[PDB]
């Protein structure tokens, strides 16, 4: 899927896009600015679980470009660590999801946005 | 998610491309130009069926863009006939994939690619 670095590039970029507005869309509901309707946070947590993991494979070998940070590669351990949370945490929001507890959701999203953040500011021009 | 027709415009084109993508990339499986891992294939399907679902939440009303033709909106009732076609023949991919039944996932590989092209020849410009 992913024949020139372009390639690779155009399918992580639409990933992130489509990760961010999954997990953008909680935050009203994690500020407690709307009602939790903990099925729909299930499914929608569900669909960011299944999204979450995509981009990764599109930052292999000789795909630098975007606005990807060359030490994403020449860094790849501590890249590989900005990751692993970032998934890690996904885990702990999917766990509070299916558990339907808010209070639950509400600091694994904090944990996720940090992580979120944590490799932006590492990794991301 | 979409406060404006861009936003939606924005995340459909994202979701379309991975949809496009995880599809795409079975081409030589069911072409028997590549071996058929059961296992690798089911996991994929199930990847493409949540994103298989993504777009048409991003074509509501007004959100007229991108490549998307007017008559989306204007023949509404025709549009969701191509989009339940493709959702169909989704439903008919996954069970030949969770089956592991080579010989269904090549028919209903092709049926979906011909409710991709039927959809792209009446709706997308
Ligand atoms: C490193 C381990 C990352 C984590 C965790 C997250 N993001 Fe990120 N993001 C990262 C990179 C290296 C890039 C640039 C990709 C490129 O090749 O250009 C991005 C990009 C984004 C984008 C923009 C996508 C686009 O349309 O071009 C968004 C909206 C984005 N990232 C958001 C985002 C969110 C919301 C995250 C947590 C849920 C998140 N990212 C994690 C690196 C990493
Ligand atoms: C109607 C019911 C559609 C079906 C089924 C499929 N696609 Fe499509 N696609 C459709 C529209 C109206 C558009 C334009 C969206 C816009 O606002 O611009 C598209 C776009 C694409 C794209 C381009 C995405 C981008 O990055 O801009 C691709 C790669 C694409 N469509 C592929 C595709 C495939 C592979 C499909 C079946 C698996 C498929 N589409 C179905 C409308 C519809």
């Amino acid at each position: 899927q992913f024949a020139k670095p372009e390639d690779a590039v155009k399918y992580r970029q639409s990933a992130l896009t489509l990760m961010a507005s999954h997990f953008g869309r909680m935050t009203p509901v994690v500020k407690g600015q709307a009602p939790y309707d903990a099925a729909q946070i299930k499914a929608n947590v569900e669909v960011l679980k299944t999204l979450s993991a995509l981009p990764w494979a599109a930052f292999g070998p000789g795909t630098e470009g975007g606005d990807a940070r060359p030490e994403i590669w020449s860094d790849a351990a501590s890249f590989k660590q900005k990751q692993q949370a970032f998934q890690d945490n996904i885990v702990k929001l999917s766990a509070a999801a299916d558990a339907g507890d808010l209070d639950k959701l509400r600091a694994a999203f904090g944990d996720v946005g940090a992580s979120c953040k944590a490799c932006h500011d590492a990794y991301r021009k």
